[PDB]
């Protein structure tokens, strides 16, 4: 009725502004509306199938040490790699995984409370992680950590070499039916370049690769589209001294007004979302997958009638 009419007026007006400000810093280069609400799920229930081994803290500590990634390793790269790993492995809210090359692992989240698409409740989300490559050792194993909250999502390691992990994402309704979230906008944020350890190499790169949807570049952002539908910065977005617009600490948070500077938006185009999380020389890499897009002036799509401790904990660990 009147509420929807008012929402429609405001929504179409916002699209006209987004059109007008297309090229302005922080705005979407092509105007869109947001129909996906997948923002925060601190009460999600995480489960992993028994065919997958969820490692204990000390069990994985010992395993990673057996690979040479140890605080008593004389090699500074290896001992530094351990230090980063140890910080994430010591958090009891993450499921601890050793991914094997080309062996998919599902992480299921049920009991979702706050999430929806186009007015329809999202009850379950399933992530599928598949290690594709890593520069570490024989290239067949790497550690990752799955958050209790599916919008905080994952940390992965590269032990200051490189890692490429494929991710599938599938969303389900209250009746367990697969939902097609085509048109929904997702936040590929915090894609740092030049934010590495100075001892090893400053030019660490975090990226999204092989995205099966369509990127919407944010105007003014360091994140550009590349070959194999990949998104990353071409030079440092970490240090003003190497040409970055802001230093990392001035943009790279979930609440910063400049956080668009290291972000791009993804438009979903399929029921099974697919992308690859890729890093080099970063040690620890937080990859959050959610609808909390960093672009300015994106209205919520109206539906016509017929804060978070897991985020805080991850931010502190950065
Ligand atoms: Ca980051």
């Amino acid at each position: 009725g009147a509420k929807y009419k008012k929402e429609f007026a405001a929504y179409t007006a916002a699209l006209a502004e987004a059109e007008s400000k297309k090229k302005q810093d922080g705005y979407l280069s092509e105007p869109r509306s947001q129909s996906l609400n997948f923002k925060s799920e601190p009460n999600a229930i995480r489960t992993i199938d028994s065919s997958v081994h969820q490692y204990g803290q000390q069990e994985l500590d010992a395993l990673v040490k057996s690979w040479g990634i140890s605080p008593t390793n004389p090699d500074r790269k290896k001992s530094t790699a351990y230090s980063y790993f140890n910080a994430i492995n010591s958090n009891n809210t993450y499921a601890k995984l050793v991914l094997e090359k080309d062996k998919p692992v599902d992480v299921t989240y049920t009991g979702l409370k706050n999430s929806s698409f186009n007015g329809k409740k999202i009850s379950k989300v399933v992530y599928t992680y598949t290690l594709k490559e890593t520069g570490f050792n024989d290239g067949t194993k790497m550690t990752m950590f799955a958050s209790s909250d599916p919008t905080v999502t994952a940390w992965y390691n590269d032990y200051f070499t490189s890692t490429n992990i494929n991710v599938k994402v599938k969303f389900y309704d209250e009746e367990g039916q697969l939902m097609n979230l085509t048109g929904g906008l997702v936040n590929f944020s915090s894609l740092n370049r030049g934010n590495g350890s100075g001892a090893i190499d400053k030019d660490a790169i975090e990226s999204v690769r092989n995205f099966n949807g369509r990127y919407i570049p944010i105007s003014g952002s360091s994140i550009k589209i590349h070959e194999n539908n990949s998104a990353y910065a071409d030079s440092s977005n970490a240090e003003k001294s190497l040409g970055a617009r802001w230093n990392t600490s001035e943009w790279d948070t979930t609440s910063s007004p400049n956080n668009w500077y290291g972000a791009i938006v993804g438009e979903i185009t399929q029921s099974e979302i697919s992308f690859n999380m890729a890093s080099s020389k970063s040690g620890n890499i937080w990859f959050a997958f959610n609808s909390n897009i960093n672009a300015i002036g994106v209205p919520t799509k109206p539906v016509a009638p017929t804060e978070n401790l897991y985020f805080q904990g991850a931010a502190a660990l950065e």
